[PDB]
Formats: structure tokens, sequence, C-alpha cells
């Protein structure tokens, strides 16, 4: 062991060729996921609080080029900004966001064998899923879970954050809420969601404050969190975990997130509010950090001599590319406030 | 007393208005100080690692005008970055800083009745204060003082941090090392320093880690610290502060700071580092705190429609403008990577 620390996570950053294709105008605040060889891509927003098209986005790794999925059976009616994609074997499930009429996505899937869009759930209705934006999505083998995020205003309310989970049991078709963690649980948008090892977690985000003492920033109590919870399906029970190290990271939100064995690694994000909400870019990280949900240490990781710039409001998730898992990067906003259409890959070489 | 809290430090932030004359060039990581109603300026960065000039600019807040202070006497006679400077009486002082070439300016006083330069002290020599470069300084009534800062490279030594601060005594042109802090105490450039009702406070700042285990990054392991401690001169002791509150600033540098009665007041910084040390901006905050020196809570504080955006390596001091105590930020580097010229003053409304 020598004297001088190494770091643990040991990976490299690497940035996605693409050579061409349908390419999607630059985003933030969209969906992607992987399945197979090929990243579905949908939403965003460009410019501020404008969303842009209902394309679905297709990019191949093998080929490094774009396409778009045939718009066949029920397509997504509203063009959205805030909005989330997950896979689940051979379909991508599409929830909520909303365009700048306040007019929410409802839950679709996309085949992608069949190559067609069905409707499955309309949101807001009594006793089901509420219409929400900002939310943060993750699944598992047969569940499509929604936490958090901002809902619908309506006559006699302006919007709120969520504290909660709606998870979609796909083979079953039906929605139910997870336990609710409680007042002590921060109701947050644009969190860390992941499933990890089996477990459900919750992390960071964009919070609601419940505790008038904490003071007004740009006229709002909202803030950046750090804290980090963990449901176990299993128990159907909440837990706050206490994480540590030298190296954990500021509070942040609207940073890039994925799951790999036994790690939690993030990328970027908002760490300082903007004055004008999502009008400017307000302080966005460059930094990367990786979550041992083992030992609950946090720590920074690095990748060589590709350094992805500061960025947040971006779409992430997990895939394989060249048999290294990792943490992929799609589009964001810079510190320019300019969209990006850059993806990056940071491919992990240490065990999970 | 309402149930929701209202900011304690009150005040507004400025942008003075610079109508013209002879104008400084932008710069970062140079020195401001005021006597009587006006600004001096003194050395400066732009482009990265390139020093500009060594005029000593000189503005007046009744006129708003520049104008360039006459070189007599002994001129400082190299131009230089990472430079401070700080006023007693109606004397300037000059300490430090160094050139591309790695030539470090020497201890000069300029006599802003007489208008003219004198040299006081030759730097790095034996028994005496040490060449350094982005230290940082205060003073009171009969003492100038000098803490951290990176030292001159020699043969036998790449450069290194102090933890040390060197006094001055004015009356009596001598200078003397205050007591060593130790080695739990982190060496440091760009900290913040102030005299603080008679007491000195050094806190936060870039550190220089005494921890083999602490990782790098970028291939060092220097690190934003966090840190607060306080030296009184009426007993000689150092003692370390645990300060609090919901709203203590994460860890950063280079950052706007002045003391106005029992208040710290800061604004900016770095808050990440760049990869490339001082070539690029790293991540810089647009967030200003205050520190209660007697009730030891830290709080944010705003200033009105009048935000300054992020910048670091900014020049700052302590000023009367309009009846009003408060912080005056000049200069630094703005996200754009670039110099600005912009002067921002956030005028204190409570008591202090
Ligand atoms: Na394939
Ligand atoms: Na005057």
């Amino acid at each position: 062991s020598p004297e001088f620390m190494a770091r643990t996570l040991q990976g490299e950053w690497m940035k996605v060729e693409q050579k061409g294709g349908q390419v999607p105008a630059p985003r933030s605040s969209h969906g992607i996921a992987v399945i197979g060889d090929k990243l579905y891509c949908f939403g965003g927003e460009d410019p501020p609080y404008e969303s842009i098209d209902n394309d679905l986005y297709v990019f191949d790794f093998n080929t490094h080029t774009w396409s778009i999925a045939p718009a066949n059976g029920d397509v997504p009616k509203t063009r959205v900004l805030g909005t989330r994609m997950v896979a689940v074997g051979t379909k991508l499930y599409v929830f909520g966001g909303r365009n700048k009429q306040l007019e929410f996505e409802d839950f679709y899937s996309y085949d992608t064998v069949k190559e067609e869009w069905k409707f499955l759930t309309k949101l807001d209705e009594k006793g089901g899923p509420e219409a929400r934006t900002f939310h943060s999505m993750t699944s598992d083998e047969n569940h499509v879970y929604v936490f958090g995020g901002v809902s619908k205003g309506g006559l006699n309310a302006t919007p709120f954050r969520f504290r909660t989970i709606e998870a979609y049991n796909i083979a079953e078709g039906k929605w139910a809420q997870l336990p609710d963690p409680g007042e002590d649980f921060e109701k947050r948008g644009m969190a860390g969601f992941l499933v990890v090892q089996g477990k459900l977690w919750v992390f960071y985000g964009f919070a609601t404050a419940n505790d008038p003492k904490i003071p007004t920033l740009y006229g709002s109590q909202d803030y950046e969190s750090n804290r980090v919870h963990c449901y176990d399906p299993a128990t159907q029970k909440w837990t706050e975990v206490e994480t540590t190290g030298f190296e954990k990271p500021s509070r942040r939100s609207c940073f890039a997130h994925a799951a790999v064995g036994k790690y939690i690694i993030i990328f970027g994000g908002e760490i300082e509010r903007d004055p004008e909400a999502h009008q400017g870019p307000g302080t966005l990280s460059r930094e990367g950090f990786a979550l041992d949900t083992e030992t609950l240490v946090w720590e920074r990781y690095e990748g060589g001599p590709i350094k992805p710039s500061n960025r947040g409001w971006v779409a992430s998730t997990t895939t394989t590319i060249n048999g290294k898992k990792g943490l992929l990067v799609h589009g964001g906003k810079l510190m320019t406030n300019e969209r990006t259409d850059e993806m990056y890959f940071f491919a992990v070489n240490s065990s999970t």
C-alpha cells in the first residue's frame, strides 16, 4: 500500500463521436435511455423555458450516427421540457414534463421492436400518478419509478414539489405510490434517483424548504440539497443515509447520475442558483463524484485528459460501451447559457 | 418577530460608475486600497500568467474618474501579478507578487501627500520577510500584515505555501514574524485575511495538503479551505474558530473580502479548481456571505437588483461611499476567462 493515496474509482472520460445523420438540436432538461447498442433521446429545452420537438431520436453506438424512430402509434401529443425517459426490456417509458403553456406529457411507452408508441396513463387523475415536471426517474426489471418534481398549477394552488415515488408495475399495468418518507424528507426536483443493487436511492437535488427560518434567496427559500435516503422494496422501509468523506460534494442538483455496481456516479450540476430561476445558468459544476453505497464514502473521480466543461440539466444514464460500464452524459446547458449537443461517457475500469 | 426570517445583514449592491480618465486595463490578481475619497490600484494579471504595468492608478469617488499618480521616488522595479496593497494613514504599502520571469516585488510605500515611492525592504533576505506571491494582506494603525502565499523557487526547492504572518511595524520600520500557528493550520494562498475589532482573522483560501491520504486532483493535492482562525495581538495566541449556519459557504479561495464592524463580508471566489491551474477560470461563485464574528454564524447577503456575476481573483477592500461602510470589489476574472474592469460596492445598511 503506497504512502500516497491513488483514487479508488478509476476510469476514462471519452467524448462520444457523433458522425451525423438526423442529429438532434441541442437541448437540456430531456430524457435519454439505452437499449442494446442504441441511445434514445426525447424532449428538451432551448431557448430557456421553451420546448423543442417530440421526435424520438436514436443514436447507434456502433455506427456513431443518429436517426429518428418511426412516429407510429399514439405519438406523444405535447413537445415537452423537464421530461424523463427510462428503458425496461425493449420498451422505453416517457413520463411528464411540460411545455410553456403548462400542458404536461402523459405516460407513454415506445416499443423499439415494433416501432410504435402506446398511450398508457393519463396523469393527474383521481387516485393516479400526478402530472410532474423536473421529476427524476429510474427503473428495474418490472417497474418504472418517478420521484419528486414539480406539480401542475391549478386555480387554488401554485405548483409545489413532491417527496413521493410513483411506481408503475409493467406486468400488471398498474401504478402505486410507495410509502411516503414523511416531513423530515425533502421535496425535490432534479434529484438523483437510482436503483442500486436492488434498493432505491434518492440523493441531493433542488429542495423546498420546510422551515420559515431559512431565509429566501432571490425571493424563494428553495435551496440545493445534500441529503441521501434509501428505500428497500423488500421491507418497504425508508432510511436516511449518512455519507462521508473529505470529498463529499457540496450541495447540488440537476447533475448527471448513474449506478454502476455499488457506485452512484455523478457529474456536473447546479451548485448555485441563478438569480432568474432557469433563465440563466446559475453556477454549474465541472466535477465528478462517486458514492460507494457499501462504505458510504464519497470521492471525486478523474478520467484522464478529456475533461467535460461545466454543465448541468443534462440527460444521463448507465450503459456499456466497448465492454465498459459507465456514466453517459448528453446535452445540458453550459456556463455560457447555451445548450450543447455534446455526449460524454465515463468508462469505469475498477471493480464495482 | 415575524414567522419568516428576513436576512440580518442588509445592504445594497451598486455598480460604481467609471466616467473615464486614465483608466486601468482590465486585471485580476492585483491590489487596491482607499485613502479618503480615493481608490488606489497597483499590479495585475492579464492574459493568464502575464503581468501588465507598474503605474499607480487613482480613482476619485467624488468625480468618478481615474488618473495616474506621479511616478516619483523609488518606482517599483517589476510589473507584477499576485500582489497586494494596503493603506495606513496617508501611505500605501505594496508587498510581493511576481512576474512571469519569477522576479518578485520588494516592499515599497507610496506617500499620497508628497506623491512619491520609497523602497522599504528587500525581500527574501536572511532574517527578513520572504518573497511571496498570492499572499493576503491587511493592516491596522501601526502595522502592515502579510499572510500566506507562495514562495520563490530556488535551486533546491520548488515554491511552497506559507502559514505564517509577517508584521511590519510602521513607526519602528521593522518586520517581525508573528507566532507560527503550527502544523494543524493550513498553509494557504489567496486566503481571507482581515483585522476585525482588533484581532486578526485568517479564513478559507487555497491550501497545501498535509496528508498523503488526500488524493490528488489534476495532479496536485491542493484544495479549497473552509477553516477559520483568529490571532489576538493582545495575548499573542491563536485559536481555531468553529463557525456555523445553514448558509455556511462551501470551500473557496480568491474571493472579495472586507471587515465592517463585527462582520467579515465576502463575495465570489474560486469554488472549483481549474484543470490547468490559473490558465482557465475553474468555477467561480456569484454569491456573497457574511460571518458575524461575535455569534460565529454565517449567512448569505443580498443587495437588491444589482447582482455581480461570477468572479474571482478580484481586488477588494473596505471603504465608505455616501456615508455607508461596505465591501469594494474591483477587477478579477469572469467565467468567460476574461478580465473585467468592473467595480462594485456592497453598501451596508444594518448595524455592525
Ligand atoms: Na448490437
Ligand atoms: Na474628500
